Parts: structure tokens; C-alpha cells; sequence
């Protein structure tokens, strides 16, 4: 496992540093510091949407973010968790590999 170990050294957790606008969002959802796993980022974004009440209480897969910093980042007024392409795009641009 010599070469496989070498390759995966320093890359087993894959922490990211959010860009400053996204960092502010994660902090608003109760995150601390500025290094996270991608899983943590998703947890805090979900929490953010809940605490800012950006989801539709009837159609809870729908997020209305156009009011919000999150909408600015995504470049959208709304999105559905069923079609999460804008979120993928945003996180590719707003997470820096450590
Ligand atoms: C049918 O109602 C649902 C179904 C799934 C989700 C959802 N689905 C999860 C999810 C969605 C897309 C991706 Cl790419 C990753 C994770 C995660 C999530 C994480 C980040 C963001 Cl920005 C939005 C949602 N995520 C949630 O954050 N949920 C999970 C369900 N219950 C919760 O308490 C919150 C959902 O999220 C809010 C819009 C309410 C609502």
C-alpha cells in the first residue's frame, strides 16, 4: 500500500476554506472557525436555510433565497433541493481546497 498511502497523504479528510461571503453564512448557522469538511458545509447550509426560514413550509424542498446573501451567492431567487445544480456550482466556486 506504499504508493496508495503516499498518494492519499494529506488528502484523507479534504478540508476546505469557504470564501468570505459563504463563511459568513456558515457562521450565521452556528459554525465556528474557517476550516470545514464539505459534509460540515452542507450541514451548516441546511441549518442556515432552516434558521432563516427560507424554505416553503408547504413545499419544503423549495428554497426562496432571493431575499438573502445566499441568493446572491447562488445567483438565484429560488431553487429546489430536487435539482441542486446551482448549489454544486456555487460550492465549486466558493470552497478552496486546503
Ligand atoms: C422535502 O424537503 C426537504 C428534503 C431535503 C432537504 C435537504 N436535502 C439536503 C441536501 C440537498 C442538496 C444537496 Cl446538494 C445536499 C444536501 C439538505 C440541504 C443541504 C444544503 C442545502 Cl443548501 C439545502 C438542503 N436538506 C436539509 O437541510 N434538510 C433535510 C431534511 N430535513 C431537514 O431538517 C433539513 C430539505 O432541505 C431544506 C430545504 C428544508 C428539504
Amino acid at each position: 500500500q506504499d504508493l496508495e498511502n503516499l498518494y492519499f497523504q494529506g488528502s484523507q479528510i479534504n478540508q476546505v476554506r469557504p470564501k468570505l461571503p459563504l463563511l459568513k453564512i456558515l457562521h450565521a448557522a452556528g459554525a465556528q472557525g474557517e476550516m470545514f469538511t464539505v459534509k460540515e458545509v452542507m450541514h451548516y447550509l441546511g441549518q442556515y436555510i432552516m434558521v432563516k426560514q427560507l424554505y416553503d413550509q408547504q413545499e419544503q424542498h423549495m428554497v426562496y433565497c432571493g431575499g438573502d446573501l445566499l441568493g446572491e451567492l447562488l445567483g438565484r431567487q429560488s431553487f429546489s433541493v430536487k435539482d441542486p445544480s446551482p448549489l454544486y456550482d456555487m460550492l465549486r466556486k466558493n470552497l478552496v481546497t486546503l
